[PDB]
Formats: structure tokens, C-alpha cells, sequence
């Protein structure tokens, strides 16, 4: 029934204002980050989401300075902003963004009340593709400090994954401090739980390690509503880190700890789980941050081979979505990979 008309900037490109129009204005969610909203472009018929957080007097909106800067296509692309007035006589910053309609936090559940686990091909593609948003924005020095689930939308049907909400995310400088209170309960890395504050973009990964190990398992690896708790899951498949191992991660606690051996990753997971998989489990999920890989070195991880098949369908019988159209900045990193990256048929 609804007609609203703004005056929009667009996300990139130029600072040249244009009218967008849209309708069918349904909330999708709310919560700390203010509210999220659907809606549909009265041009295209394109379904958008419209994110709506209250603006500071003080200072420039920080999600809204990065969002800017990104375009990926792992990543939510905001379209358009602008500015509005829940809260009378105030100001509401508006982001326009892609919108996507299922997360994977609603796709392993699924799985999981039927009994089921996600097939391994649709955890290839979905890793892979936040392997590559990760390499994408820490090429920038972006850290997004709070992967978990819930912020991996998936379009079901093209299987394209798109990392989301960036009101966590922040640009990590050596030698800036950094505060310890940011990524969700399953998914903080052990330097984080220790309150560590020298922390660095390795964070990011610690957590798509167990994003991979919840999709294999069918439930969290690291579970615990208490630091303590989460840190005896860790311990019990980790083993005891090593004086060295705790220096690196915070060394003012250079606490005692349960001295327990570690319990083989290959007893940890389902019988005909594939190696490979386990295989990168454990070079993710380190200890020491610098010893975790990068996400471009993931992404070259032997579990994807079968991407780079070059007879690799979805099991709906369409072709897998862009998967190796690199550029230069995300290669950046590490330029000689694109020779394992970049397979032949592409």
C-alpha cells in the first residue's frame, strides 16, 4: 500500500544523490544494532534490507565509513544511505543493503532438528566463500570481529554466501590497543576470553574454525556460558597450551591450568568425516595466532579441491556461483597462490 521516497547517497562511487522509492516495508529484525528492515525497490521490484541505527551528534558513522569502502561480492553491498527521524527530535542513519534470505545459522539448525548434517559440498562452498571475504577486507587491515552464524547469509538456490553486519567491524593498527568485548559467546579466540587487547585480524579466522567444526559436527565445538567453560572445551581438544603458547596469546597470565592431553582430532569428529576437512580444523583452531593460516591459505586448503573440479555442479543441477574471480587486492597478501587459486578451466 505504501509509497516512501528518500533522497539517497549512493555506497560507492561519486557522492551524487538520486530518489529511491520502495514499498512493502516489513521488519525482518532488531536488537543491539537498532532494527532491520525488507523492502522492495519500486524500480526494479529488488528486494533490499534497510538497516536503521541512531546517529551520533559526536562522530561519523564507522560501519558506514567501511561499508563504503567494500565492494566483494562474499560481501552485503550497501547500495545506499541516508539520513531520517522511533526517538523524536533525532537522527537515524539508514544503510541500503543487499538482501539476502537465509542465514546458515537457520540452515544448520535445520539440519540439526532432523537429524541430518548439511552435505559436505554445501560446507565447501559456503567456507570457501567466507575464506575469501576474509581475505577481501583484512587486505585492508579490516577486522570484522564478530563471525559467527548468524552473520553468513545464504541465498539457498545460487548458493552465494555474503557476510554481514559491520557494526563490529574496525580497522586493526599495531601497536593501537584494542578493546577485548567483541566477538559472540562460541566463536571468541582464546587470546580474546583472556582479555588480550594486542589482538590482531587471526581472530577472525579462530572463529570461521569453528564455524567449519559446528557445520561438520552438527553442534558447537567450543560451547560455555562462561569463559571458564568455554576454555575447558578448548583445552579438552586442544590440550594444555604450552608457557609459550600463553605468552603469545596474553602475557600478563604467564592462572595455572588442568594439565590434559589432547584428544586426536580424528576422534573428535563423525566417523566418515573427511580428512581433509579435519585437516584444516586443526590449522585454524590454534593456539598461537600467527601459527592459524591466513584465509587466502585456506582458501588453497586441499578440502577445495573439489571446487576447482571443473565438473563441480550444485546438487540442484546449477552452476556454482563466481569462485575465482580474484583481483589484486584480494591476492594481495600472498600473490603466488593464484597459481593453485586460479584453476585451469577458469
Amino acid at each position: 500500500s505504501k509509497v516512501t521516497t528518500v533522497v539517497a547517497t549512493p555506497g560507492q562511487g561519486p557522492d551524487r544523490p538520486q530518489e529511491v522509492s520502495y514499498t512493502d516495508t516489513k521488519v525482518i529484525g532488531n536488537g543491539s544494532f537498532g532494527v532491520v528492515y525488507q523492502a522492495k525497490l519500486c524500480d526494479s521490484g529488488e528486494l533490499v534490507a534497510i538497516k536503521k541505527v541512531l546517529q551520533d551528534k559526536r562522530f561519523k558513522n564507522r560501519e558506514l565509513q567501511i561499508m563504503r569502502k567494500l565492494d566483494h561480492c562474499n560481501i552485503v553491498r550497501l547500495r545506499y544511505f541516508f539520513y531520517s527521524s522511533e526517538k523524536k527530535d533525532e537522527v537515524y542513519l539508514n544503510l541500503v543493503l543487499d538482501y539476502v534470505p537465509e542465514t546458515v545459522y537457520r540452515v544448520a539448525r535445520h539440519y540439526s532438528r532432523a537429524k541430518q548434517t548439511l552435505p559436505v559440498i554445501y560446507v565447501k562452498l559456503y567456507m570457501y566463500q567466507l575464506f575469501r571475504s576474509l581475505a577481501y577486507i583484512h587486505s585492508f587491515g579490516i577486522c570484522h570481529r564478530d563471525i559467527k552464524p548468524q552473520n553468513l547469509l545464504l541465498d539457498p538456490d545460487t548458493a552465494v554466501l555474503k557476510l554481514c553486519d559491520f557494526g563490529s567491524a574496525k580497522q586493526l593498527v599495531r601497536g593501537e590497543p584494542n578493546v577485548s568485548y567483541i566477538c559472540s559467546r562460541y566463536y571468541r579466540a582464546p587470546e580474546l576470553i583472556f582479555g588480550a587487547t594486542d589482538y590482531t585480524s587471526s581472530i577472525d579466522v579462530w572463529s570461521a574454525g569453528c564455524v567449519l567444526a559446528e557445520l561438520l559436527l552438527g553442534q558447537p565445538i567450543f560451547p560455555g556460558d562462561s569463559g571458564v567453560d568455554q576454555l575447558v572445551e578448548i583445552i579438552k581438544v586442544l590440550g594444555t597450551p604450552t608457557r609459550e603458547q600463553i605468552r603469545e596469546m596474553n602475557p600478563n597470565y604467564t592462572f595455572k591450568f588442568p594439565q590434559i592431553k589432547a584428544h586426536p582430532w580424528t576422534k573428535v569428529f563423525r566417523p566418515r568425516t573427511p580428512p581433509e576437512a579435519i585437516a584444516l580444523c586443526s590449522r585454524l583452531l590454534e593456539y598461537t595466532p600467527t601459527a592459524r593460516l591466513t584465509p587466502l591459505e585456506a582458501c588453497a586448503h586441499s578440502f577445495f579441491d573439489e571446487l576447482r573440479d571443473p565438473n563441480v555442479k550444485l546438487p540442484n543441477g546449477r552452476d556454482t556461483p563466481a569462485l575465482f574471480n580474484f583481483t589484486t587486492q584480494e591476492l594481495s597478501s600472498n600473490p603466488p597462490l593464484a597459481t593453485i587459486l586460479i584453476p585451469p578451466h577458469a
